[PDB]
Formats: C-alpha cells, sequence, structure tokens
C-alpha cells in the first residue's frame, strides 16, 4: 500500500459518491443525506465544510474525509468517512485518519479530533479505538425510519 492525499476536486465527487453501498452505510458516515447518494449532496456538504481531502493509491481515489465543526486552537470533528467498497480493511480510512489529524494540529492548531459514530457501526468503532480514541459520551439519534440509534461520541488528544 503506497497512499497519497490532496485536496479533493470536482473531478473526484462521481468516484467518492459512488463509495456508500446501501441506505447504512450513507447514514453512518453522511446522516443527512438521502438515498440514493448523489454527487449534488456531496458537494453540498464539501462546500459548507473544510478539509475535504482524498487518498489515493495506484491512481485510485479510494477514500475521502471532512471536517464538520472546526475551532482553532481546540477541536476539529472528522466525518464524511467513506472508503471505496474494493478497498476496504486495507488501512484506507486509518490512513486518512492519521493525515487528517496532522491538519487538525497544523492548520486549526486543534489540541484534540472528535469523532462521532453510530452504534451499528462496529467496524468504525473498533478502528476509531485502535486509533486512540475514546468514548465520552452517547446521544440519541434517529434514523430514516425513524427508529432511534445512539451516536458514540468519541475524541482523542492530538500530539
Ligand atoms: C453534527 O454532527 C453530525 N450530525 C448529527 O449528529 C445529526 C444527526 C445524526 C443523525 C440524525 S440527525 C454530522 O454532521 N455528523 C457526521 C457527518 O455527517 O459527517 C457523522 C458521520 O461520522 C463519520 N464518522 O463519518 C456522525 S453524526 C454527526
Amino acid at each position: 500500500m503506497q497512499l497519497s492525499h490532496r485536496p479533493a476536486e470536482t473531478g473526484d465527487l462521481e468516484t467518492v459518491a459512488g463509495f456508500p453501498q446501501d441506505r447504512d452505510e450513507l447514514f453512518y458516515c453522511y446522516p443527512k443525506a438521502i438515498w440514493p447518494f448523489s454527487v449534488a449532496q456531496l458537494a453540498a456538504a464539501i462546500a459548507e465544510r473544510r478539509g475535504s481531502t482524498v487518498a489515493v493509491h495506484d491512481g485510485q481515489v479510494l477514500g475521502f474525509a471532512n471536517f464538520y465543526q472546526w475551532q482553532h486552537g481546540d477541536f476539529c470533528a472528522l466525518g464524511n468517512m467513506m472508503v471505496a467498497p474494493a478497498a476496504r480493511g486495507l488501512g484506507v480510512a486509518r490512513y486518512l485518519i492519521g493525515v487528517m489529524e496532522n491538519l487538525a494540529r497544523e492548520q486549526y492548531k486543534a489540541r484534540l479530533m472528535k469523532i462521532s459514530c453510530f452504534n451499528a457501526n462496529a467496524a468504525g468503532l473498533l478502528l476509531y479505538t485502535q486509533l486512540g480514541y475514546q468514548p465520552r459520551a452517547i446521544a440519541e439519534r434517529h434514523d430514516p425510519d425513524g427508529r432511534r440509534v445512539a451516536l458514540i461520541q468519541m475524541d482523542k488528544p492530538l500530539e
């Protein structure tokens, strides 16, 4: 694996919007979005967020993430974490989370990264745990069917 990163570009949008494979996956990474996902929905998030970044390997965009909260000197909140379905479990999210930690430290002077993860996303919860994130709170949210879900609010000090 020889991963690189760069800011997200218009030409990446169709690729990245292809990453969520079902309503659950879209919910876990972008709960405000409505299935089916679209480039317009992805662009809307990019426009209102900061730091949208892609991970690339062998000419393929394999990952995407951004910040939906940012407070200089304080923290950033990382979301829209998406990984190409053929590249799952190969370290792309771990790589990109590390890049986003460096961005938060360097650009925003953040002392903390927040990551919130829905309860059903076991793989996410375990990944963020392996990367040193700890659970701080659990918040109630509602899914598209009106069912109650638990949002696990985690954080990690940045060094
Ligand atoms: C403002 O916080 C968020 N939204 C809400 O909590 C509001 C709602 C949630 C469910 C119904 S309404 C927001 O935006 N979030 C994102 C995101 O879109 O990136 C994620 C995805 O996180 C990752 N890890 O990719 C977790 S919920 C959190």
